């Protein structure tokens, strides 16, 4: 036993390298969007430069998972990331649109550790998800979401003006 | 009767606590449009923003009444501030549609308040309407003409990548 | 459904929607105790000062419900704001009094929807009214209530002159 | 006739000099006010003070008319100032119940002059009073009333103390 370790139980130990492995996978997924929209027959630069800093988001996000379990005197316990789900991702309402459901499936991912950690009467891990990363998850979700209805706005997927639009004004220029 | 009370008729006291009223139900139509243009679905920022700066200025009309009011010896009196007539607003068209007869209302008051004014000779109920009211009202409305003519002229309500433009391009961003 | 929406029960978007108008019912009733506290025969213009201010934190408090109800895919549906209870608050006493019992009201609302957000298991919605609104209700409570033990034994409601001296000495001077 | 004088009736010069006239008997009075708060038995300083910016607020309110005369082209025409009422006050809320009955004398005579400009269809005349007097009137018998309200709660004429508080608690300390 680990001497620091206190009221942490081994589901909830197991779980949060399940978590942290999801976050990585999440960041490579958006990497993989980064490099599709900069290749030169896509040139969306301020769409790949989104997905860059999200990439860098999601492993920040792991690397925090990994200072948990040690501080909780769990043990890091990593699995192959696997690559994502596409190699190409189509225009930039298919990108979004496959993000607003990985971040919705991170969500659940983390409701469900919140769901486990109550259940294992553990309220610091509960304090953790909520203050670390829930509400950050509604707001990528909402800005995605958002996002989305002003591709569709744009005539997405058909109208090449539309969204060579978004990218000017929609995303940070880059 | 109040001590400070000097040419100020009870008939302008009450239409004083009207014009209150009204302010506040105008405060909370565009609040409404604000949260409409909020909405995931919607997702128009900058003309959320829009109306939520003016459904503050609104209220400071109202803050305004009050203080008038007090000023002259009348006495407050409150009524229930009516929820807006709709409680989803179409697109950034018919918003502004909405706002422009909003507009024209509140403005159809001031100018039967001062027409109360003035036949109680009231100068300085006069004075104040036309000092701290009226001009600000004409200069809403034109803005509020020239942005549904900008509107019609982007191919609203059909055409989506106008309004999304209207919205990076018309209003402050936020 | 809203494409952003996870976890956020039926029950929950309605009882925010009930929360947002009982903010603004509190946010209107202290604006009605500014306007008391400001009337040329009760003019204690640090206490109406005070009431202004809480008037602005409670539609401010709105507000904030409207964006959350956004960002989890709920539709804001807005009803009348009733007006307040009294037309005339007495004295600071009183006043205060009233205070206290709708900081209370406010509070156990904020509590009711925890204990439905805590039966659907939703602990974004938890963690929103345990960050954003709980504490700053204990702290207003608490003050309100040192305010009523101070007037009290400054001797209200029969000492003017303790009344004077509570507005010069316990609230802000506007 | 002047050649400047344009649309500017004898009636309403004549007015105009009247007008003066009180202005400057209302500056003596409130002199009057602050050489008797200011001898060794009655020796309450910012209330003096107030008086004597008040005395000086009134004979710049007299400057203006003559100007005012001068650019329409009509001719200042001056009589004796009256002695004031009183030679002594008696304490501060006599003196502010005096101070009271002046302000809405001389907002009387400015509104007699708003009806007589108006009779005489003489719009600069009429702005002038608006702009320049009407507002300020009632913004002084607006404070003097809400001082009054202050000194009855703090006991006035009885309470030494009270009056002695009001002294350093509601006027500018100088
Ligand atoms: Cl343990
Ligand atoms: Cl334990
Ligand atoms: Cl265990
Ligand atoms: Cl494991
Ligand atoms: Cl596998
Ligand atoms: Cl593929
Ligand atoms: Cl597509
Ligand atoms: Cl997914
Ligand atoms: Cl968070
Ligand atoms: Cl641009
Ligand atoms: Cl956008
Ligand atoms: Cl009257
Ligand atoms: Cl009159
Ligand atoms: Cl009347
Ligand atoms: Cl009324
Ligand atoms: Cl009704
Ligand atoms: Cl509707
Ligand atoms: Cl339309
Ligand atoms: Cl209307
Ligand atoms: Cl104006
Ligand atoms: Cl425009
Ligand atoms: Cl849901
Ligand atoms: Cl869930
Ligand atoms: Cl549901
Ligand atoms: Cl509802
Ligand atoms: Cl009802
Ligand atoms: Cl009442
Ligand atoms: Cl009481
Ligand atoms: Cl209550
Ligand atoms: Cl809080
Ligand atoms: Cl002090
Ligand atoms: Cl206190
Ligand atoms: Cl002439
Ligand atoms: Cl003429
Ligand atoms: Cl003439
Ligand atoms: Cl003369
Ligand atoms: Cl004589
Ligand atoms: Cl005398
Ligand atoms: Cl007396
Ligand atoms: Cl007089
Ligand atoms: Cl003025
Ligand atoms: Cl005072
Ligand atoms: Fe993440
Ligand atoms: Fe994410
Ligand atoms: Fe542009
Ligand atoms: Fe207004
Ligand atoms: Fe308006
Ligand atoms: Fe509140
Ligand atoms: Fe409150
Ligand atoms: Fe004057
Ligand atoms: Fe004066
Ligand atoms: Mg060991
Ligand atoms: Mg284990
Ligand atoms: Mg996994
Ligand atoms: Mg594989
Ligand atoms: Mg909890
Ligand atoms: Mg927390
Ligand atoms: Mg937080
Ligand atoms: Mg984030
Ligand atoms: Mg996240
Ligand atoms: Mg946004
Ligand atoms: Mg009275
Ligand atoms: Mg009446
Ligand atoms: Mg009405
Ligand atoms: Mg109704
Ligand atoms: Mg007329
Ligand atoms: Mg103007
Ligand atoms: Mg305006
Ligand atoms: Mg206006
Ligand atoms: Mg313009
Ligand atoms: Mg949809
Ligand atoms: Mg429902
Ligand atoms: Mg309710
Ligand atoms: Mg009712
Ligand atoms: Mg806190
Ligand atoms: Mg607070
Ligand atoms: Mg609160
Ligand atoms: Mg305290
Ligand atoms: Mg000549
Ligand atoms: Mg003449
Ligand atoms: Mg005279
Ligand atoms: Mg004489
Ligand atoms: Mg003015
Ligand atoms: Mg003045
Ligand atoms: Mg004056
Ligand atoms: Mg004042």
């Amino acid at each position: 036993v680990s001497q620091v370790r206190q009221n942490y139980h081994s589901d909830c130990e197991a779980a949060v390298n399940r978590m942290l492995n999801l976050e990585l996978y999440a960041s490579y997924t958006y990497s993989s969007m980064y490099a599709f929209f900069d290749r030169d027959d896509v040139a969306l630069h301020n769409v790949a430069e989104f997905f860059k800093e999200h990439s860098h988001e999601e492993r920040e996000h792991a690397e925090k998972f990994m200072k948990y379990q040690n501080k909780r005197g769990g043990r890091v316990v990593l699995q192959d990331i696997k690559k994502p789900e596409r190699d190409e991702w189509g225009n930039t309402l298919e990108a979004m649109q496959a993000a607003l459901q990985l971040e919705k499936t991170v969500n659940q991912a983390l409701l469900d550790l919140h769901k486990l950690a109550t259940d294992k009467v553990d309220p610091h891990l509960c304090d953790f998800l909520e203050s670390e990363y829930l509400e950050e998850q509604v707001k990528d979700i909402k800005r995605i979401g958002d996002f989305i209805t002003n591709l569709k706005r744009l005539g997405l997927p058909e109208n090449g003006m539309g969204e060579y639009l978004f990218d000017k004004h929609s995303v940070k220029e880059s």
